[PDB]
């Protein structure tokens, strides 16, 4: 089952954020249209990490964690009124975020 994340209550959102649209992402680092991370503190839009069985992105959500300790993201592409995948550099998990909504209305995402 996921977890709350620990972040999740307190999590920093920058002021002055993109206007997040509903589709036609792209990795800002390379050409992923696929596996796309929405960074809930910054609203940097990444590819995941390359697997070790070459399937995945390009590694550029992580390294903009290393350099941010930014720890949530969303999957662009999962979000629905239901929820969405929510993913915790720090916990190195799949989390339950209990104020996604007001998280992604900071990017004028209407889960609903
Ligand atoms: O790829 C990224 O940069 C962010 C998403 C991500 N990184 N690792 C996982 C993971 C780890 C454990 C369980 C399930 C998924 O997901
Ligand atoms: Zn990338």
């Amino acid at each position: 089952v996921r977890q709350v994340s620990k972040h999740a209550f307190s999590l920093k959102q920058l002021d002055n954020p993109a206007r997040i649209p509903p589709c036609g992402w792209k990795c800002s680092k390379c050409d992923m249209r696929e596996n796309l991370w929405l960074n809930l503190t910054d609203g940097s839009i990444l590819c995941g990490r390359r697997y070790f069985d070459g399937s995945g992105g390009n590694n550029h959500a992580v390294e903009h964690y290393r350099e941010t300790g930014y720890p949530l993201a969303v999957k662009l592409g999962t979000i629905t009124p239901d929820g969405a995948d929510v993913y915790s550099y720090d916990e190195d998990d799949m989390v339950l975020d209990p104020s996604l909504a007001e998280h992604l209305s900071h990017f004028g995402i209407d889960m609903l």
